[PDB]
């Protein structure tokens, strides 16, 4: 059994977003819209329900941990359910939460060489936190092969490369490198149960589709309904493909992709505050549910029991 | 009229603290203790109720802004009630929140040269955020005199120096400098109403007491009940004076200091998760109330109407 806990299900900014008055955010604050607030994207993984691996450390991490009881097992005066953190990239929204964990150092942190470079230079979290009881202990994610975190010995992690898009602060934003961005396959080696985790997905190739077919649960980018959603709502000028996100709708959209995966569990995560699927009364949400696709929400629990083969 | 809004009232770590199972934190999670959760120390100031100055940008800033409606005036598709941010020091718990505001740059940020040095080097927030639409625009706080922020033209800020204690990450933690730490006097120049704000206060001298007597409201360090509170609760080894905090109780304690200020409004803020005054049923809380002192809570509103003279 692999336990997957959705700590946060929104895109950057969360929902509602602090400075946003789009139809969704204003509607939420007004009480006129049936939607649930969401913190920024982050999941926790476990093979036993006691030892957890945090995937991405969001700026909302304090509220996220507090809302999920296994994060505080209370086995000692000081304690936490977090046994390791895996970073998929070096973006502020995926790393800032580490600052809020510094009272609990040392932490085992898994990330690529490229992300470690960013987090020792442009956003020098490793350097900063080294002054808190040894700080973050770097475990290198290699760009081929798999890894296993000791605390959850039955979870086998196999990262896969995504198009490189270093964050704006990065010394190499204008010079992208392999290892800037990855997605995760996670296997419970006791059952063969497999999670495909790609909260940021801007393109799909044949090899990607192949590896998805071997998965049991697909947890994938749900940022925008349409590629021009930001402009439609009047709160941004950047497009979906510009931000490295495939929209749900349209030719080559994620809903079209997911049509080829009837037997997988399918869940959208990393949902932007502008996305109508957040409206529980929207025809867009209705269409997602009609396609057998789920919309992640904070506190969602996914249990992977077994492999389909 | 000066509006003071307590966005967060806890010390670093907040209450409950994510990795803490002390009597208070465990009691809160158990439902067996009558206490209210608190986010990390931060206040907002206004002279008109519409334009706000944030004092310290805490890691809890998203939840803090969301809980206080004037922070979203909704005058445009993009909007915020934050017109400026004042930093009193460069500590992670007082600055991290800026990362969560980057979608709203440019921001006017007031801080000393020493804090600006830290935030361009060891924790390079200014450098990072410069890539978000101009980033943070530095306004230097000088080490003498006053300043006025344009958006609230009736608030006159006069900082006062505190003992220098640069954060652990700082290139000069072992070499403290004037300007590392300050407190604030804030005057409504329409009424002469004055706030004395010292959320971190480790010592008091004659000049400090003098300037306090000229204030109408004293909003001061409430971190620990006793100097050895951390050890008593079993969750730390550092002492109150070691962390630059005068405890409420004992010779030279803040309660003893506050005895000399009968006519000022007196409010404790920046309260540690270990502090028994958080227990609404504690005899420690009872003693505070008996002394005419208040315990800040998230969402507390303080209105300064006029000067006592
Ligand atoms: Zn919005
Ligand atoms: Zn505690």
């Amino acid at each position: 059994m692999m336990y997957i806990q959705v700590l946060g299900s929104a895109a950057g900014g969360g929902f509602p977003q602090w400075n946003c008055n789009c139809v969704n955010c204003k509607g939420y604050r007004d009480g006129t819209l049936k939607a649930t607030a969401r913190t920024q994207s982050s999941i926790a993984l476990s093979d036993d329900g006691v030892h957890w691996i945090l995937c991405n450390a969001s700026p909302d991490i304090r509220a996220q941990l507090q809302a999920f009881a296994p994060m505080q097992p209370a086995r000692a005066l000081r304690d936490t359910g977090i046994n390791a953190i895996v970073l998929l990239d070096s973006q502020i929204d995926h790393t800032t939460g580490l600052l809020s964990l510094r009272e609990g150092c040392p932490h085992q942190v898994w990330c690529t060489d490229m992300v470690h470079q960013d987090l020792t230079t442009g956003f020098p979290l490793f350097n900063m936190l080294s002054h808190w009881n040894g700080g973050l202990q770097w475990n290198r994610i290699e760009l081929e092969g798999s890894f296993v975190i000791d605390a959850c010995p039955n979870l086998k992690f196999t990262p896969f490369p995504l198009r490189s898009a270093a964050p704006p602060y990065s010394p190499h934003r204008f010079d992208p490198h392999p290892g800037d961005n990855l997605g995760l396959m996670v296997e419970d080696t006791r059952t063969g149960g497999k999670l495909f985790y790609a909260p940021g997905l801007g393109q799909v190739d044949e090899k990607l589709l192949a590896m998805m077919h071997g998965a049991d649960c697909l947890l994938v980018d749900g940022t925008l309904w349409e590629d021009d959603e930001m402009q439609r709502r009047g709160v941004g000028t950047r497009t979906g493909r510009e931000m490295g996100h495939l929209a749900q709708n349209g030719p080559g959209g994620t809903l079209e992709v997911l049509d080829g995966f009837p037997r997988q569990r399918k869940v959208l995560i990393h949902i932007n505050n502008t996305n109508p699927i957040l409206d529980e009364n929207s025809p867009e949400r209705a269409e997602v549910l009609r396609r057998g696709v789920e919309v992640a929400f904070d506190g969602m629990s996914i249990e992977l029991l077994e492999h389909h083969h």
